[PDB]
């Protein structure tokens, strides 16, 4: 089907790795996702080696989540190879309407900018600094690591104050708008990416007009 839809579950992460959709040739897009140097400054080159494989390119701090209004957030996520190929999902956007936790009934629109190799078919790993470095600790090479559990990350908002400072706003969002929700479930619909999300990643799919225009729900 051309439209992704159904039920799923979210997790959280921030591993500092160059996103998978930041490389050329992954999908029919205007340009790949921007990657950044270790200081979080945008790279103009899309072919710089990932810091997770001994290189110098990392995830950008401006590709972090934020509150759009009381009931709506925008951000970025990793999605599965199990649920489809990178050509079908790199830089696509999805409106997640949460169905569990304190955020139940709220909506988050995420752009898929990366892949997780062992994610469930409709699993979205929502990028949040301090959500957990997981298996690949790119953050160790970027700036010596993040505190928190490998899986699940930090346990209090006040630990965001200790982070590399450009990561602080996205870290705080986890505790503020997201209410420290623990891996909430959702239903989802594919949507045309909001301009404000593309303004940060740089990456718009050639087929994006085929998907619903998103307004506050």
């Amino acid at each position: 089907a051309e439209f992704a839809s159904g039920s799923g579950q979210s997790t959280r992460y921030w591993d500092c790795c160059k996103p998978s959709c930041a490389w050329p040739g992954k999908a029919a897009v205007s340009q790949p996702v921007y990657a950044c140097d270790a200081n979080f400054q945008r790279l103009s080159d899309f072919n710089v080696q990932s810091g997770c494989n001994g290189g110098s390119a990392y995830s950008c701090a401006d590709q972090t989540p934020w509150a759009v209004n009381d009931n709506l957030a925008y951000g970025f996520a990793a999605t599965s190879i199990a649920g489809g190929s990178e050509s079908s999902w790199c830089c696509a956007c999805y409106a997640l309407t949460f169905t569990s936790g304190p955020v139940a009934g709220k909506t988050m629109v995420v752009q898929s900018t990366s892949t997780g190799g062992d994610l469930g078919s409709n699993q979205f790993d929502i990028a949040m600094p301090g959500g957990g470095v997981g298996i690949f600790n790119g953050c160790s090479s970027q700036f010596g690591g993040l505190p928190g559990a490998q899986y699940g990350g930090i346990s209090s908002r006040d630990q965001c104050d200790s982070f590399p400072a450009p990561l602080k706003p996205g870290c705080q969002w986890r505790f503020d708008w997201f209410q420290n929700a623990d891996n909430p479930t959702f239903t989802f619909q594919q949507v045309q990416c909001p301009a404000e999300i593309v303004a940060r990643s740089g990456c718009k799919r050639n087929d994006d007009s085929s998907f619903p225009v998103f307004t506050p729900s």
